[PDB]
């Protein structure tokens, strides 16, 4: 007995249900006809989506291990049941708890001053910038990536160097491209499509460069490996795995290990440069904001005192942006997919084991009674009115749960030092009036892609 869903038609099943440039708002259609679970079969792929903040809840929390398994993204074959994003076979688990205590170590005042670190870099390259035009997209970006590649693979990248920038080149490219319906068809139907010309031929050229490059690194950490003395993350992994030899049942492969780690860079970039773009897209479009920012930082930090986590505490406004630039961008809107490891039953309904499980996170990150007019960038959506920071259990742009995001915690700070380092010293201009940026997502897929803008940043010390 599943939940209800429209009349799916033979082969395509539920295709015209949905609008291909923009799947999010075709499942809040579907919201108001069926209610907060329905069935859509997309291919034979049948999926089950919940909508809204107390569905999707219990979806993540309640039915935990059943919704544990991640469902099949064909873009990322090379990247499938290896890793932890893409994979769904028994590796999983201990992977993923493995890493996880690694980046905590690694992370307890080595992420602060790690990051801290990598903010001279950044605003040394934003000076630079001599207050001419620029796009922002492969110089804020070189942060975040230079923040997961010391933790990866102690390696250190200037701002220009060649190989750097070609890997922030496809890690954009591959973004971009998974949120175009184009690749949203081929997901859904990837054997009548993957051997015709398009696009997700090179989404998949891009995935395979990206696996290449981190396979040479994981193969030169092999060879030069102080098994005593890890350097980084990669040699743990190669560590956990000659520890490993005399077994059968095989737990990691120079394979396994190369996806883990392509994972964690692929995701440690693009995903908080994406954000990091976003919010001063946004900061240029409401100057007000931005003002309110500056007389915070100058009050709290001054001119030139480098910004701790400490300073989050009393910095109630900020702390309301940084959640608000996160709650409105809605950077993954559909989530990434769940899939049923077992048979379930779910409110009063059937989910067969191999169902594809849409925990939707725009629906809950947009909650009308939550957050009053949340079409609007607003603030005080996360702010008394009385100035203090207002918590929300609405706040899930990392889901929860067994496959909570694994980066959480340090793409947070991030977003914090970095946000707070970068307005300190400088202020935006853009090159058009504040009154005439769309700010609404150009592509609407796999994330949700920002207008592509150039600006100037004006030094105020
Ligand atoms: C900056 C904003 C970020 C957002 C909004 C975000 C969001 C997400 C979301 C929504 C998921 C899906 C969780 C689920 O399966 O239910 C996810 C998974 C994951 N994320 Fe992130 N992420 C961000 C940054 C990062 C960073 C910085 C890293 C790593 C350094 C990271 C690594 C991962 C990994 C490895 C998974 C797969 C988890 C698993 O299946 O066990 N993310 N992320
Ligand atoms: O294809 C590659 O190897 C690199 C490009 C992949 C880009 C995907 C970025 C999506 C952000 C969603 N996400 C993924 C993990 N946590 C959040």
């Amino acid at each position: 007995k599943l939940p209800p869903g429209p009349f799916p038609l033979p082969i395509i099943g539920n295709l015209f249900q949905l609008e291909l440039k923009n799947i999010p708002k075709s499942f809040t259609r579907l919201a108001q006809r069926f209610g907060p679970v329905f069935t859509l079969y997309v291919g034979s792929q049948r999926m089950v989506v919940m909508h809204g903040y107390k569905a999707v809840k219990e979806a993540l929390l309640d039915y935990k291990d059943e919704f544990s398994g991640r469902g099949d993204l064909p873009a990322f074959h090379a990247h499938r049941d290896r890793g932890i994003i893409f994979n769904n076979g028994p590796t999983w688990k201990d992977i993923r708890r493995f890493s996880l205590t690694t980046l905590r170590n690694y992370g307890k005042q080595g992420n602060e001053s790690r990051i801290q670190r990598e903010a001279h870099f950044l605003l040394e390259a934003l000076r630079k910038t001599q207050g001419q035009p620029f796009d922002p997209t492969f110089l804020i970006g070189c942060a975040p990536c230079n923040v997961i590649a010391d933790i990866l693979f102690r390696k250190h990248f200037d701002y220009n160097d060649e190989k750097f920038l070609r890997l922030m080149y496809l890690f954009n490219e591959n973004f971009h491209l998974l949120s175009t319906p184009w690749l949203q068809l081929y997901n859904n139907f990837p054997s009548f499509l993957h051997y015709l010309p398009g696009s997700h031929r090179k989404v998949i050229k891009n995935v395979a460069e990206v696996k290449e490059y981190v396979s040479e690194r994981v193969k030169e950490h092999h060879q030069s490996l102080d098994p005593n003395c890890p350097r980084d993350l990669t040699d743990c992994l190669l560590v956990e795995m000659e520890k490993e030899k005399h077994s059968a049942e095989r737990l990691y492969t120079m394979d396994g290990i190369t996806v883990t780690v392509a994972d964690l860079f692929f995701a440690g970039t693009e995903t908080t440069s994406t954000t990091l773009r976003y919010g001063l897209l946004i900061l240029m479009k409401y100057p007000e904001i931005e003002e309110k920012l500056h007389e915070e930082i100058d009050r709290v930090i001054g001119p030139s005192r480098i910004p701790a986590i400490k300073d989050r505490q009393e910095m109630p406004y900020m702390d309301a942006v940084v959640h608000e630039i996160q709650r409105f961008i809605t950077l993954v809107p559909s989530n990434l997919p769940h899939e049923a490891t077992r048979d379930t039953i779910f409110r009063g309904y059937l989910i067969p084991k191999g169902t594809v499980v849409v925990p939707t996170l725009d629906s809950v990150l947009y909650d009308n009674q939550e957050f009053p007019d949340p079409e609007k960038f607003k603030p005080e959506h996360f702010l008394n009115e009385n100035g203090k920071f207002k918590y929300s259990d609405y706040f899930k742009p990392f889901s929860t749960g067994k496959r909570v995001c694994a980066g959480e915690g340090l793409a947070r700070m991030e977003l914090f030092l970095l946000l707070c380092a970068i307005l300190q010293h400088f202020n935006l201009k853009p090159l058009v009036d504040p009154k005439d940026i769309d700010l609404s997502p150009i592509h609407i897929g796999f994330g949700c892609i920002p207008p592509r803008y150039k600006l100037c940043v004006i030094p105020r010390s």
